[PDB]
DNA sequence: TAACAGTCACCCCCCAACAAC
DNA sequence: GTTAGTTGGGGGGTGACTGTTA
């Protein structure tokens, strides 16, 4: 709301050459990899006289007076309310960031799923033929079903539970003595289920 | 820290139900 | 009690990788 329309700051010296760079690199080399021609354009940077460096930094000092201009006439205008919200805004965005960065990194440290219910079991069956176009109304067909099932078919999903509970156990129990050994014992439970 | 960007390989959120903090 | 992560796909989104700077 606030935040979109809130000035951002200019970009910085590197960047401003990357931004321009890598469209032309881009044009050269269609099939390389972004991250090959980031590699080339930093090793231009590096090269480039301290007086063509100077070119950019001086644009970005100009720059710079026009934001705090902008982020001052912005503010300024601000109620309390508005202030308000644009403080919740970059507290949930810095929420949401910090999050997905936690939730990457115990992938790639390789943590164990979480153990499937009885429903996630019938979900993974029952899915693929539940009627419906789009996968929302597949999904209300499916816990529909489940709501309808015997005691004699709910059974073979709370068995296929009861063994995942037990592949969840013995995973966590060595990814956790894992994760001991190279030093994340802030990756480990409090507490653990009986 | 997070600004620029293309690609990869997830991630979150919706619809729903059902251990760890 | 509340949050987060799980089974399913698809829309819409972003951190890691490649870098430097303020």
């Amino acid at each position: 709301s606030v935040l979109a329309s809130c000035p951002k700051k200019p970009v910085s010296s590197y960047l401003r050459f990357s931004k321009e760079q890598l469209p032309i690199f881009k044009a050269q080399n269609p099939d390389a990899k972004t991250t090959e021609l980031i590699r080339r354009i930093a090793q231009r940077w590096r090269e480039l006289p301290d007086s063509k460096k100077k070119i950019y930094q001086d644009a970005y000092r100009a720059e710079w007076q026009v934001y705090k201009e902008e982020i001052s006439r912005f503010k300024e205008q601000l109620t309390p309310s508005q202030i308000m919200s644009l403080e919740k805004e970059i507290m949930d965005k810095h929420l949401k960031r910090k999050a997905m960065t936690k939730k990457k990194e115990l992938t790639l440290l390789g943590k164990p799923k979480r153990p499937r219910s009885a429903y996630n079991v019938y979900v993974a069956e029952r899915f693929q033929e539940a009627k419906g176009d789009s996968p929302q109304e597949k999904l209300k067909t499916v816990k529909e079903n489940w709501k309808n099932l015997s005691d004699s078919e709910k059974e073979l999903y709370i068995q296929h539970a009861k063994e995942d509970e037990t592949r969840y156990h013995n995973e966590m129990k060595s990814w956790e003595e894992q994760m001991i050994e190279v030093g994340r014992k802030d990756l480990l439970r409090r507490t653990i289920k009986k």
